[PDB]
């Protein structure tokens, strides 16, 4: 069966964190989250491609 | 297209960030990273399941 993730690329782009003393440097976190966002986009695109292919194969077999 | 994935759950665990006098609250960033690590695992399992399912259906169509 299909398994869903918790977050999306847009939710990570738009997440706001509160601040505090000795918090993590914002640019360090944001640059790393940007790499994560691109991975979410890559994962989502490949799943979309694999699920459309899965639907086509199941249709030929029906 | 291809699977040009940049990071792994282990790389996310190992990543360190410099701190500032102020910055993003560490608790909140770390707990968000935990959710992300769990999603990388889910994405992987979903892709593996679809790849093997599609292989099996392709083979059956021709055998
Ligand atoms: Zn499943
Ligand atoms: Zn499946
Ligand atoms: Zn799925
Ligand atoms: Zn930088
Ligand atoms: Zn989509
Ligand atoms: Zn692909
Ligand atoms: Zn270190
Ligand atoms: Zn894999």
């Amino acid at each position: 069966g299909h398994m869903k993730v918790k977050l999306s690329a847009k939710e990570i782009l738009e997440k706001e964190f509160k601040t505090g003393v000795r918090g993590y440097k914002q640019e360090d976190v944001d640059e790393f989250l940007d790499m994560i966002i691109k991975d979410y986009e890559t994962f989502h695109q490949e799943i979309e491609e694999l699920q459309q292919e899965n639907l086509q194969l199941k249709k030929q077999l029906e």
